[PDB]
């Protein structure tokens, strides 16, 4: 009611060369309006460190092909809830954190969820 919710892991553990499909849901009274939603997702090397957006609906979906290489896909379907996005062929340097920011207007609250990507041996 005072927000929306956002449902993803908190931390997420994939191994080095797996792919990794970061999770997030949402909740939303009303329909998923492809002319008006927005999703944002960013990511950052650290908890302080500046945020870089890599991928976006804006219409349909922008992939920013931030320099992940080729390995960001989206892997979700916005009239069904889900944002998720997939990163294929995981490399040690993505761990990091990965957060999805949600706008479903007319509801008001801007949703979040933020992922904690570990990668093992």
């Amino acid at each position: 009611s005072n927000a929306m919710e956002v449902t993803v892991p908190a931390t997420l553990n994939v191994l080095n060369g797996s792919d990794a499909r970061l999770p997030c849901t949402f909740n939303s009274a009303y329909t998923v309006n492809h002319k008006q939603f927005s999703l944002n997702w960013t990511y950052q090397e650290c908890n302080n460190c500046s945020e870089e957006m890599f991928l976006q609906f804006r219409m349909k979906i922008i992939n920013l092909k931030l320099e992940f290489q080729d390995r960001v896909e989206f892997s979700g379907n916005p009239s069904k809830y889900d944002v998720s996005v997939m990163l294929r062929n995981v490399q040690p340097e993505d761990e990091g954190i990965y957060n999805c920011y949600i706008m479903n207007p007319p509801d008001r609250h801007r949703g979040h969820g933020k992922i904690h990507l570990q990668v093992l041996m």
